[PDB]
């Protein structure tokens, strides 16, 4: 979509979300490695098995 359900979806647990979108703010200054997951929800992260 255009709004939220792109990002904020199967988004149930935000320790998750926040920190793969806040860490990669603070990533930028501190933290070094790669990590964008929080537009993603492939079955690894809306499914949990």
């Amino acid at each position: 979509g255009r709004r939220r359900r792109s990002v904020q979806w199967c988004a149930v647990s935000q320790p998750e979300a926040t920190k793969c979108f806040q860490w990669q703010r603070n990533m930028r200054k501190v933290r070094g490695p790669p990590v964008s997951c929080i537009k993603r929800d492939s079955p690894i992260q809306c499914i949990q098995a």
